[PDB]
């Protein structure tokens, strides 16, 4: 419980479209359950984590148009990581995260996966690994 | 052989960038193994199809950078379709399978995937369904 670990999980479908290049960063200034996903860079400052999609998932056939694409999370082993959510956690967590990988010299497979669900917020990466 | 058959596929891992907004028309004009990924839509001309990520399947830990993203072809049940590759049946072939699955009254959960492996070309195009 605010630390790694390494369990097999279900897929799960989700419903996603494109992050237009907003950031990290982006999300937490200016004034007015889902998730997101990047590329498991060996990453420095969140001015340099830049979003790749952003998602929710499904409770729910049909539903969407085609700025939308009908998908999952591969049912897999992911190097995964629990946290309370606040900020000089969220890069901090990152970091345990990437260490993890380099020190078990795990191999990668996939982009990280930031899942936030409103705990009234609770948040997890889970990046997928062999 | 030219015709819709459904089957339990493997997963695949492949790796990908975006599409740009180049469509399948883009490709076929102008003068200078892969795939890519498009809404199912209920289609009607290729002046609409339009592309979403463009792949490549991994034969190969490590690689990228980030705009390309590590990722795969879930395994799971595919209604799929087999053809030697021309023009007039690459739309033609789009419309037995969106028929196919109206007909069947199947529900689709995933981007229609376009495979071309230069048989020096062979194509398939399979969507993931329950
Ligand atoms: C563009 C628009 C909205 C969001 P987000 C979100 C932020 C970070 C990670 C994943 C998702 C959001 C989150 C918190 C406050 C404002 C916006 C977002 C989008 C859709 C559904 C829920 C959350 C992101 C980019
Ligand atoms: C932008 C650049 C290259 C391709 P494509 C390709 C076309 C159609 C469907 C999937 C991929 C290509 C194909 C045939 C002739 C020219 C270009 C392409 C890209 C990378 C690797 C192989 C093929 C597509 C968009
Ligand atoms: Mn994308």
């Amino acid at each position: 419980l605010g630390e790694v670990f390494v369990l097999d999980e279900e897929e799960i479908r989700i419903i996603q479209t494109e992050a237009e290049g907003i950031g990290p960063e982006n999300v937490l200034n200016a004034s007015y359950s889902y998730g997101a996903t990047f590329s498991f860079q060996p990453y420095t400052s969140i001015d340099e984590m830049t979003y790749r999609h952003i998602f929710t998932p499904v409770l729910t056939i049909s539903s969407i148009t085609p700025d939308m694409e009908i998908t999952t999370i591969p049912k897999g082993r992911y190097a995964c990581i629990a946290y309370n959510f606040s900020p000089e956690h969220y890069f901090l967590n990152l970091q345990k995260l990437i260490k993890y990988i380099a020190d078990r010299q795990l191999t990668v497979v996939s982009d990280v996966y930031e899942l936030i669900i409103p705990i009234h917020y609770r948040v997890e990466m889970k990046i997928r690994i062999l």
